[PDB]
């Protein structure tokens, strides 16, 4: 919500308070998604400050508040900064932002990622350019310096985060997409290259010295129509554990399929229908195995632009006999938001 | 503080810095309520949106900062949401929220629950119905259906909480409320019961596979007088520890009396005189042993509704010979809060 | 921003999201400031509720998000409150608040403490009256209870805070400081004796039972000019580390010199030179040894009132035999600030 507007300066405080519930057999182990509360709020700023006509100054931080611990121990588990940047706007010649902020390959990915609450499966956190990463510069253009409406690109430099943990870690890499929308279509392909981290390396899992991340995307997104389609692959890119061995790394390659259809109601009702697939080759040890793989019905209603309230059901396609342990149960979230 | 408003949403955001400081002898570790700085600040949204005339949505979300941390390794001690759900009201068929709440039986224990910085010593967080808890789903119905002016009534799910601790946990259960207020005058009742997980159930004291816990209260609020009183009783629910053994578990049994008067001068002066007693039945090897046992004298000033200091005096009872090990030394708290 | 203000009560909603990066050669061990992102963003309030003509209210929090780490384990690293305290303002009579604040040799300190991000290097935290420290009570008088313009003084009272580390704990204590400014020009005294912690005490480096800091500032501020000088000195105070035996403690003794020009151009930049330099004496087991010890070359540039960029080099004099292993490589702050 914009609090505040004077000066040139506009800032708008947004947050979400988030109760939800997840339903799995079992102790959700072996499920999908988990089993039992889920409940969360999010809170971040939005600034953004005209410095004069062709010049805008921003910066956005956001915040994740978990709602589903207790107020001991335990208390600030799955608390998070999600981004947190700065940058600069100017006239046609682009923007450039520096921070914790999207992954150049998330351009493509963004297709897909609409579920109500699952969805966006390669999407993972501090993993390269698929999500949300830390030292992230990037620089986007839109529509080709102002002269070919609808061109967009974007180069990125990630900078080398050495963490305690092969799985959060990474070395330098660049990344780039280009993208194209005409009249409710959109097109994009996304790539970026990476050096791995001596302890990538010393992982189990996978094999290289160096990580890869490309999709594509399609979509048509008008009249209350949204049709997207993602299609990518990764090398020594993509988080994997064995359950039953323990063991961890990245899957040397996967070849990634996101499929999403949905449709906008004009009394407030979103059905969608997903299906998502994901599968690991090489896998030392496993050979070919699938991470994901499922079917996706749920629905969102909203009550106006505050209020909503969503079901959404996952048909796992895994099936029990997963080399990897890899869940095979289903998953169903309800959860009711208000958001400013 | 009412920061926006527009197009039938408004959030209020609110928050306070408190400057707390408590006075005990010796390292406060025998006394009531500790010794030394206990400054903290609050920071939290409420949001309501008009959906239509008998349909309102509304979220809440509420942090706790501990301002007497270091900044350093201790920085986060003690910091964590204290609330955080979604719901929606609907003309006068009742409400209807889920995430982290207020169990039921806190409708009777809110009565005396009043003291400047002490007080509410039986209504603990993470303890079934009585305080704070994740996971419940609650309903609740005002002037009965619209019928009854003065008639409101509560039912309460609360879902299976698996924490790695004993202390912290809890399984399923169901609680409601009944409370009925004609000027000025205030009667309820609550009860709840439910399910102890296999680790509560591990514990060296208390013995049960159900928790219970009913309270009543009785108030009497109007002309700058506050006098309220309650009564209630539990089962395998209360937490307690044997300082000497280190054993920890909860009560088999407890017997529970809150009483509270107070009166609020024009002036802004409220002066505050109660008295708590809590006692545990049956503790295996113990037998019966008070928990909390004292006079409480404190005084509250209102510079306006910004702003506020007070002195909140505990005279504690608990003898120097009590089994448990529960502190026998007096505490009195200083504090200064600004509030928004 | 002022996000509110009615009824006599304003609510100020600050914050800001830097994107900030650090050059160093190596794995920055060895370097000044360390190398790599150091991203992060700030939230906090500051409340000033007017209760009638001559007595206001008042309280502050502000908090540290930390954005260089990942949404993982490491999620809240370097997380912190910086203040929390709440206080009343009276007439000429002067002010007194309590909570986490400031200690009052910061008074003095606080004169050179205006690097674009380096600087104030012995204004550490929780180090008694340097810096932020908790628990402080402080009264503050301004113009001699407006008897005589310019002159102003400050005594605070310290509480004991025997922490788990050494370096984060103190003992009771007292300090004041006397300040007076005079167009353009200002000159500050500051003094703060304290009591050393069991703990503290026990350590290997530094012999005593009284911790002691003051120091002295000028100043000479106006005509888009600024120019500052701090000397100050320490005894058992200031905590030191021996990288080579593993060893900590604090400096018997050190003498502190802080020295900053700089000047505002009208057209946004303000570069900035400063040289510092600590050093300890009677070091148990080394002698004599720099504990900082550089010039600094440095730009800022606003583009306005919330946006701005800034390089922040510093040029190590510290050398490669510093006998407790004190980094000698330089280091190169980049980074680009939006703030409301
Ligand atoms: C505003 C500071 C930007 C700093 C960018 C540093 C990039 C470092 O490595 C990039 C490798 O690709
Ligand atoms: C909006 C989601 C509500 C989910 C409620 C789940 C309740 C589960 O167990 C209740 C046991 O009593
Ligand atoms: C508003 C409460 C103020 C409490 C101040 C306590 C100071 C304790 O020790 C000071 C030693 O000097």
């Amino acid at each position: 919500a914009e609090i505040y507007n004077k000066d040139g300066n506009k800032v708008d405080l947004y947050g979400k308070a988030v109760g939800l519930h997840y339903f799995s057999k079992g102790n959700g182990e072996n499920s999908y998604g988990g089993n039992g509360d889920m409940t969360y709020a999010c809170l971040g700023f939005k600034g953004e400050t005209q410095i004069n006509s062709d010049l805008t100054g921003y910066g956005q931080w956001e915040y994740n508040f978990q709602g589903n611990n207790s107020e001991g121990a335990d208390a600030q588990t799955g608390n998070k900064t999600r981004l947190a940047f700065a940058g600069l706007k100017y006239a046609d010649v682009g923007s450039f932002d520096y921070g914790r902020n999207y992954g150049v390959v998330y351009d493509a990915l963004g297709y897909t990622d609409m579920l109500p609450e699952f969805g966006g499966d390669t999407a993972y956190s501090d993993d390269f350019f698929v999500g949300r990463v830390g030292g992230v510069a990037t620089y986007r253009n839109s529509n080709f310096f102002g002269l070919v409406d609808g061109l967009n690109f974007a180069v990125q430099y990630l900078g080398k985060n050495e963490r305690d943990t092969a799985r959060r870690s990474n070395g330098d890499g660049v990344g780039g997409s280009i993208s194209y929308e005409y009249e409710g279509f959109g097109i994009v392909g996304a790539y970026g290259a990476a050096d791995r981290t001596n302890l990538q390396e010393a992982q189990p899992l996978g094999n290289g010295k160096k990580a890869e991340q490309w999709a594509t995307g399609l979509k048509y997104d008008a009249n209350n129509i949204y049709l997207a389609a993602n299609y990518g692959e990764t090398r020594n890119a993509t988080p994997i554990t064995n359950k039953f061995t323990n063991t961890s790394g990245f899957a040397n390659k996967t070849q990634d399929v996101l499929l999403v259809a949905q449709y906008q109601f004009d009394f407030g009702l979103r059905p969608s229908i997903a299906y998502t697939k994901s599968k690991a080759k090489d896998v030392e040890g496993i050979g070919d195995v699938d991470l994901v793989n499922y079917f996706e019905v749920g629905a969102t209603y909203y009550f106006n632009k505050n209020m909503s309230t969503y079901v959404d059901y996952i048909i796992n396609q895994i099936d029990s006999d997963n080399k990897l342990g890899v869940g095979s149960d289903d998953t169903v979230a309800v959860g009711i938001v208000y958001q400013f």
